[PDB]
């Protein structure tokens, strides 16, 4: 389930941020490592929301720092 979620999270991030999948690890920080900006994450989250059929709080968005954070947030909602 984590491996499923993480694989799909990684493809979406790679497709939309333009980075190579080899750079998308559990420990990668969206901004610092993968080159995103503070605007990119809300579109990513909505894409994850529609991908897995979950939704996230706007309050819980300020805590999301790494790829692993996204996966874990998704994994807990399902
Ligand atoms: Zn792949
Ligand atoms: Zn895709
Ligand atoms: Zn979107
Ligand atoms: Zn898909």
């Amino acid at each position: 389930s984590r491996e499923e979620i993480f694989s799909k999270v990684k493809s979406i991030i790679s497709e939309k941020l333009g980075v190579d999948e080899s750079q998308v690890t559990e420990e990668a920080k969206l901004i610092d490592d993968l080159g995103a900006d503070s605007l990119d994450l809300v579109d990513l989250v909505m894409d994850f929301e529609s991908e897995f059929g979950v939704k996230v709080d706007d309050a819980d968005l300020e805590k999301i720092s790494t790829v692993g954070d996204i996966v874990s947030y998704i994994e807990k909602k399902l």
